[PDB]
């Protein structure tokens, strides 16, 4: 009626039973993760008082989430590869909810100089993936068999239920998707409640803004050479593409989100298959773009039609405004 | 935990500045920790009440107020869609403060950051008699020469987080807001922007209304040199959130001129000559292609300027580039 | 750290309460965080005594937007010296929630503290109007009074400190449990579960100036605290003047918190509906006792629209010993 | 406009009135005041993970920690169910600051409000050299050496209330600053404050009633009679030092911890607690008696020494004397 706050419009989905109580209590143990993760990074300078700042941040982001929902379930992390951020997977108690958490949207302090994230997607499960806790067990890091568990148990076609992101901007937004559009939530830093400030949000479904690392240009196949290079041409009013490309993922994405335009992280001479990771990435900002009415496509097929099958599965992304990805599809071909 | 209130009576004690512009900073600072309220809560306001074209409004509204005490401020209204800037002048005469607000007035560029930027000015004659005329603006370009007078400069980003960056001129000083207890902490001392840095802020959309010089240096840095990696290309939209990035990380920022803007888009007084004082005063350059930007007078207030700001050593490619 | 949101949510879960009074709940304390933030800068927003009366009209209407999801509110007018009364009506007509926004209209009084009282009602009929002066007239206040019944359909009741510290005061009917705001986080943090007011405590809360006002059999009650016991320590005597922080005070510590009727106010002053009621369910919750000298508040059915009744509020042994000095 | 500390400081600074020093001192103590509002109002959290006496302790620690700059601090240890004093001397030898970090070590007095006390001096001496406690020769050179009759220059209190209220004054008025939650800055928000010259409102332990001299008796008594009209004195006790006293200085009346039976030299402390007190009350306009003189006049010869106390408008401070010549 005037404010809604997110505690009152998760109340509310669930007297409509768009949700049950059990997933109530996790997708608001997880925006209460997201509110002290900001503050964790606002203050980042000055708690280094008293370059590898964006790294340790991501491990205190995890131990922060897994406080948070403590009460909802166990949580176990799939350890960094190379240059990844670790993720938390939280597996509920009751069997019903499976929660993978990316704490952050990187690892590098240039990325993350203005904007930040935390990406998660909530999966309903067949299996008991993670084992039980220990005693003096200070390594929660998850096995090859428990992560091979988690692989095979979270598809995102099939039973990826919810999906969200908390971005850490000049702004801290909380953006969420039951299944039925999606909603975005803004931080009030006076009262630390989330407040509900656009129903339904739809991205546009064309925009001239291109958000691509061009540094990479001479690494990219002849297909996308020509494609960016046609984006140059002041078509029109003799006005052509905007470039803004931020570095983390979470902002480009969302301003991608709200403006319309297509984001991309193609493959190259060095990452062949991308850099990306399909399971914990991509999956739930395509699952997002398309509750938003766009599309998320990793440069010939729907990314939520690409069922995962490594640990760190990666793949192209290309997503955003349904025209411009439709476009690069067509110069792919 | 030394704070900016703290940090600026130790310097104030040192003889270094005079009480009357220990006033001025601290009460810039306050008007800054406000704006940064502002832009946090943006879209809430708006549920209750062209959303960056009026936050410039509020914020002008709010460094006039703070800084009352000081001095009487007068506002240079914006031709375009540009940012309208706050001009302070101090009852004593012995300062001016030029005030931009935010570095934009677009939403898309403000999506994640944005910032204010400031400049004090030591005037020869007074100027101010809600906006400023045209006698007034001609008074302010005479009085205002970035090349002789420019005793301090700085501005306040707001972004994931809140950094507050001052030059009094004997180097670069960050302070970063602890939300907890509303001070600014400083948290890095006699900043130094890297000589060199492979890293390249432009807007590649232009490309082709660029001229040849131009489009030569930018393909050049897509080359992967010996070691199979190329530059990397970052671009917020916005000057302070870009800008910053450049000052700790290195590399080079542009915003050059095209076909039709013949002089680029940045304002040499508001924004231009503030971050060139900043970045020489961090060990780096700032440029208009071909000479040092603080070598430049205006003759108009709204005068414009191309900008490749950043690291020595890629400031100086791109001027043997545009040779 | 359970958070209020994290322990609402709980009790939601184990069907204490519904989704339905989770949002009132919710939306309360939010409107608490906000009217803190109103009277910590009291004097600087009056930059821009009757400072105490004007932050009862703000904090109204921030009670009413925080509430407006669900339901209407109306105001029942300060006439005298007392605080207007905030009372929303769901749209559902399951619940109404009857809020005094601070305790007190005197400047004096609120030195150093004061606060926010509400009871939370399952009617038996509709009173509000409508909407969309809200405030509420003769007939609608007449209506509020039957339909309110302390005894018998008072769900929730507490209240919100704001002093050195920022404390909500909670009963959902089974104890009550205390939630401390983290001024750095902006949320309510749990506390202190199931308090117990002492059974006894040897302090007394009564405004002594008023002493030859008092009836003979009050006057010698107060005489007799001043003996100092087999111990050679006497009773001792802390009143604020704020309602909230004296009670408040009284149900962590212990001991005795009294407004009596006087020969200038031969019924008392405190309101039963407004102030009384809930006070006396959150006391009885905690291990205590609230009467009016002879009965138990909550015995009494509210008949009048401005109904005021002496009371003695605190531990159990020391309210009983106050009741066999009236007798 | 508006106004902060910072500003202020620098004015009075520019007016030739404080010297750049004191300026630093003052805005360093209000810095120690911000941090120690913080503690008490996370208290009960912060113990999660008897409650105001460990309060005491830290508070002197973030004290030392903010006037480091300006010179050492010692602690003068609790005598008995007192609370620990820190007593910073300066590097330059131009001053002392005895900074009472809270100003009680009960539970019970600290529900709704406490507060942080202090005294800037000017000595003619140089006292200060585990323990950062000051020794036998150490408490003997201060109390000589800080003398509130003729060299306290400047005197305040912070209160930690629904409200954080910094009070100051320097010698010519009080001043009062609020604490904007928002900004996390100290805002000007009365200039020249001045105690009302009556007020019928008293501050009184009432429960001590039979161990009080039957001449106060009579005087609380009498308070008890409806005068004029029909309206006797108000009573109001909350049982924290610097809130009754902030509420008196506000509203008028009468504060009074006076000797009994079990304290035969009442309870407050003349050179922590009444000297600051009285010197701040005397510059509103009011008057801070010991019940046949003038507080200030007394000068401190042990540690801590105590003495009674009548603060308050200067009417109802000469009406009580009146009862006890």
């Amino acid at each position: 009626y005037e404010i809604i706050t997110l505690t009152s419009w998760l109340l509310q989905q669930e007297q409509k039973g768009i949700i049950d109580a059990e997933l109530t209590i996790v997708l608001s143990s997880i925006s209460m993760a997201c509110k002290q993760i900001a503050s964790l990074v606002q203050r980042a300078n000055i708690s280094n008082l008293t370059g590898e700042d964006q790294k340790k941040l991501d491990v205190i982001s995890n131990e922060v989430f897994s406080n948070c929902l403590r009460s909802s379930g166990r949580t176990g992390i799939i350890a960094s590869e190379e240059e990844d951020v670790p993720v938390a997977v939280e597996e509920s108690y009751s069997g019903n909810y499976i929660v993978v958490f990316d704490p952050l949207d990187g690892s590098s302090n240039l990325d993350a100089a203005v904007s930040t994230g935390s990406i998660f997607g909530i999966y309903s499960p067949n299996d008991e993936c993670l084992p039980d806790f220990g005693d003096d067990s200070d390594d929660n890091t998850l096995g090859t068999e428990e992560q091979r568990c988690i692989v095979n148990v979270c598809q995102p076609g099939s039973n990826l239920l919810a999906a969200g992101y908390c971005m850490y901007s000049s702004s801290v937004i909380f953006v969420l998707t039951i299944g039925k559009g999606v909603f975005v939530f803004t931080l009030d830093p006076l009262y630390g409640e989330f407040v509900l400030t656009q129903e339904n949000l739809q991205i546009p479904k064309s925009g001239k803004i291109y958000s691509f690392n061009e540094g990479n240009y001479k690494l990219w196949d002849e297909n996308l050479k020509k494609y960016i290079d046609d984006l140059k041409e002041p078509g029109p009013s003799g006005k052509p593409y905007s470039a803004r490309y931020i570095g983390s993922l979470v902002g480009d994405f969302h301003r991608t989100l709200l403006y319309g335009g297509i984001y991309g992280y193609p493959r190259d001479k060095k990452s062949k298959n991308g850099k990306l990771r399909l399971l914990y990435e991509c999956a739930p900002m395509s699952f997002i773009v398309e509750q938003a009415g766009g599309k998320g496509s990793d440069g010939h097929q729907r990314v939520l039609d690409i069922q995962p099958t490594e640990i760190h599965q990666r793949v192209p992304l290309y997503i955003g405004s349904t025209e411009e990805v439709e476009k690069v599809e067509k110069y792919l071909a």
